[PDB]
């Protein structure tokens, strides 16, 4: 289809990476996995912002953790129900945080998004967030020479 992955859309985990110079801080960069669990072609994601995934269910409260983490250039762990585009529902570990560049300026936000069945606590959230921070990690490294 349109838009063929980069090796970077190729790396083996579920994340985006936004652009916030342009208009809505959208997406410009969706993994395969990213594509697979929310049933978007790359072309249907690409220049919108994030918040499509969001529906009825979806805590609003828990939306909001993310607009002041995304105004004040931090991260945040969260955990929300998101819909595919048929709008299945899942829930969401979702870790975000900024990518600086070597002035330290914000230059991208990298999204990792955890697909399950339940909100998780305890030893399942640990793990969880265990490997989305390690995965956000290994994206900063992959999305630095962009
Ligand atoms: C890198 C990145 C990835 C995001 N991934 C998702 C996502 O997987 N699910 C979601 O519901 N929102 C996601 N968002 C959050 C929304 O894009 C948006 O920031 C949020 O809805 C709060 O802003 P709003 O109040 O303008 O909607 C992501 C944001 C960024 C910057
Ligand atoms: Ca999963
Ligand atoms: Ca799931
Ligand atoms: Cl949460
Ligand atoms: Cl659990």
């Amino acid at each position: 289809g349109e838009f063929l992955a980069t090796t970077l859309e190729r790396i083996e985990k579920n994340f985006v990476i936004t652009d916030p110079r342009l208009p809505d801080n959208p997406i410009i960069f969706a993994s395969d996995s990213f594509l697979q669990l929310t049933e978007y072609s790359r072309e249907e994601i690409l220049g919108r912002n994030c918040r499509f995934l969001q529906g009825p269910e979806t805590d609003r409260a828990t939306v909001r953790k993310i607009r002041d983490a995304i105004d004040n250039q931090t991260e945040v762990t969260v955990q929300l129900i998101n819909y595919t585009k048929s709008g299945k529902k899942f829930w969401n570990l979702f870790h975000l945080q900024p990518m600086r560049d070597q002035k330290g300026d914000v230059q991208y936000f990298i999204g990792v998004q955890l697909d399950g069945t339940e909100h998780v606590r305890d030893a399942a959230e640990r793990e969880g967030v265990m490997l989305i921070k390690k995965t956000a990690e290994n994206i900063d490294e992959a999305a630095k020479e962009l």
